[PDB]
This record gives C-alpha cells, sequence and structure tokens, in this order.
C-alpha cells in the first residue's frame, strides 16, 4: 500500500511537469509563430529593396549615358562655336551673312550693297598705271601732246572700270 | 505480484522522457532566442535600407531635373550657335564687329577704316560710262575734239567721285 | 487492487502526453530550422543591399558633381557665344575668316581678294578733289586751257591710284 502512496506521489510529480513541458512548448511555438510572422514581412521588404535597388542601379546606367552624352555635345560645341571673347582669329567653314553691318574696331567698314548704278563698259585695265605722269602742253599744238592726253584720259577710264568692275564682283556696289 | 514491477519500470521510463523532453525544449529556447535577437537586428538594418532607398529615389528625381535642364539648354545652344565647321552658309540678325581683319578663303578681304581722306566735292556718276571711249586727236587743233576730252574728264571725275562715295559710305575709307 | 487500475488510467494518459509533447517539440524543431534557414538567407540579401547602397551613394555624390560641372560649361558658353538669333550689334574679339564671301542683308558685298593687278604708281592724292570743275575749251588752240585739261587729268589719275591703294591696303584686290 505505502510502496503504492509513493507511486501515487511520483504520479502527480510527472503531471506537473509534463504540464510545466507542455506550457513551456506553447510559449516557444508562439513566440515562433510571431517570429515567422516577422521573417515574412522581412522577406517581403527585401524583396522591394532588391526590386528597388535594380530599379535605381539601371537608372543609374541611364544617367552615366545622359551624363557622356551631354559632356560630348557640350565638349564638341566648346570646340567648334565661334567665342566673342577668344583673341586668336576664328574661321568659319562657310560663308557669312549678317543684319545691316560688318565693323572692324568698332568702326563699320562695309554696309548693304549700294544700288542705283549703270555698270560701266568697256575694258578694264589691271596693268601698268602711271599716275605721276606730267603731261607736256606747248605754247603751240602738237598732236602728239593732245594725244598723250587722249591716251592717258582712256587709260584712266580703264582704270576706273577696273576698280568698279571690281566693288560689283565683290557685291560692294549693284 | 507483477503488479508494481510494470508501473515502477513504466514510471521511471516516464521520468526518462519527461526530463529528455525538458532538456530538448530548453535547447529550443536558446536557438529560438537566439533567432529572435537576429531578427531584431535585421529589422534594424532593413530598416535603415528602407530610408536609404527613399533617400536615394529623391535624388534621382532631382538629377533627371538637372538632366533635362542641361539637355534643353544644350539643344539650344546647338541651333542658336555659330559653327566653324559646318559648309551651308550662316546668317546673323544682328550686325557685327570684329578685331583688325576679315578674311576670305584664309586671305585678308576688308581691315580697319583707312583715314586722311578730304571728301571729294561735286554730282557723282551713277548713269552710263563708256571706258572704251576713244578720243580723236587730229594732226591740226579743232575745238570740238579737245572739247570731248574735257567732256571726258569730266564724267572720269564724276565717276571718281561715284566709286569715292560708295566707299567712305560703306566705311572703307573716311 | 481498487486504486491500482486508477494509476493504469494516469499512466496510459501520461504516456499519450509525454508523446504529444515529443511530437510536438519535434514538429518545433523543423519550423524553428526553417526559420533559421530563411534567417540566414535574409542576411546574405541584407549584407548585398547594405554594399549596394554604399555604392549607390558614392555614385551619386559623382553624378552632382558632372551635373554641376556641365552646367557651368553650359553656363560659360552661354555667355561667350555668337548667336545667330539675337538683334544687337555683337562684337568679336578676333579677327575672322570665313568661306567664299560676306552678306548683307542676303546679299553679297563682299568676296575673295581679286588677283591680276599690277600696282599703280605715283602719289596718290588725298586732298580736296572738285569733280564738278568745268574745263573750257576755245576756238583756237590756247596753252592754258589744255593745261588746266592736263592738271585735271593728273588729279584724276593720281585720286585713281589713292582708291586703288585703299582697296589694296584692305585687301580687296592684290
Ligand atoms: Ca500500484
Ligand atoms: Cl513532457
Amino acid at each position: 500500500q505505502v510502496k503504492n502512496d509513493e507511486q501515487d506521489v511520483e504520479l502527480a510529480d510527472h503531471d506537473a511537469r509534463i504540464a510545466a513541458n507542455t506550457k513551456a512548448i506553447n510559449i516557444l511555438e508562439v513566440r515562433l509563430t510571431t517570429a515567422e510572422g516577422k521573417i515574412v514581412v522581412l522577406r517581403s521588404d527585401v524583396d522591394y529593396l532588391l526590386d528597388e535597388v535594380i530599379d535605381i542601379q539601371a537608372h543609374l546606367v541611364t544617367v552615366d549615358q545622359r551624363l557622356d552624352g551631354v559632356e560630348s555635345d557640350v565638349s564638341d560645341i566648346k570646340s567648334d562655336y565661334v567665342s566673342k571673347t577668344v583673341t586668336e582669329s576664328q574661321s568659319l567653314a562657310s560663308p557669312l551673312d549678317v543684319k545691316t553691318s560688318y565693323s572692324v574696331d568698332g568702326i563699320q567698314v562695309v554696309g548693304a550693297r549700294q544700288t542705283g548704278w549703270t555698270a560701266a563698259t568697256g575694258t578694264p585695265l589691271l596693268g601698268s598705271f602711271n599716275a605721276n605722269q606730267s603731261y607736256t602742253v606747248g605754247t603751240t599744238y602738237t598732236q602728239s601732246e593732245v594725244a598723250a592726253l587722249a591716251t592717258g584720259l582712256e587709260q584712266a577710264r580703264q582704270r576706273i572700270l577696273a576698280l568698279e568692275t571690281a566693288l560689283r564682283l565683290h557685291g560692294l556696289i549693284d
């Protein structure tokens, strides 16, 4: 009989210990369930971040491409453009047209083509021209002396023609 | 009899099993504690990352605006600037002033305005001018022939005046 | 003997409950192992992301610097460049060379230097020049009248020289 109370005592002990284990298991289960939930949310956030960074890194590739493009175009303009402050002569590969005038050193040297001219006719003299030729004129009429005047006048008129033709070919006059 | 031999054996069995469960439960507690702690640190890191990515994406929005701005400015300059390498004629909506000279095909055509001129007086001859007019000069004096020289000289001088007037009006001479 | 069956009942209950806890522990172990595994993968992902944002933020500093660079260069070009659409006069600090021609208001005023000229010689007349000077020519030969004609011709020729010299110094003719 009292061998049996000793069995009753241990059964009660086991019962308390089993109940304690059950309670401990339940506490662990809930903690784990809570932890599992947080892992899912962490996974959701991290998957979001991974997708974001992929998008960010792709965007940065585009940004680098756009920067390279604009740096290249700026570089091209820098080497190709006519500057207002550069002192060394600048050359265009094209003709040039402007409004109303061309100036040198703040002073107009060339304006619009001047019209109203009738073009002179004849053969232009581009050859030797002696402007200091003195023409002898005697007390008496000498055909050769007046003929020298005639020759000299014709030379002058053909030189005028040469000058006029030069301006017309340039476009300074009509 | 064999009554209690069998119950004590099972009680000993239960005791060992309860203790085994207890030791296994405790091991789970340690592992779970470590895992819970790692979850806290991960959440801290992910929260940090979430803020970084928000900041980065805001920065990238600004970058795109700035890229838009500079690309637009470059585009406007591109269409508005005078190029040194384009072969087709370029036109300014303004007059132009340069230092010391204008050249065509690498050769100076126009320089600074030349001073020191006294303006000629008279009526410029813009009409017909025959540079090949020949002036007959005979063996003997003929009024009409010498008068033809006078007329031709007056014409020539008035044509010179017309040219000089053109140059002064352009600004090539003062 | 009335009492021992009651122990049989409780022992059976304990056996079932202990077995339930043992299995429950095993189930928790599996869940915990799964969670621990996911935590490791999460850590690898987060560690990757932590390094990524460091690289991205360094990149963004570089981007802002590059944006600063082009914005600065665009700004410099904008103030320095010759514009095709501005209406008010533009000035170059340099000489200018162009291809084939200069035009004003859509019409060519200056072309290439014209060659083939031999320089006229003499003393250029830059002084007073009266183009309306009339030369009297009488019925009979008069030296003073023809001498005045000679004087007028020399003046005309020397004025031509002055004009030609002006054109040559500009570079409009060789
Ligand atoms: Ca018993
Ligand atoms: Cl148990």
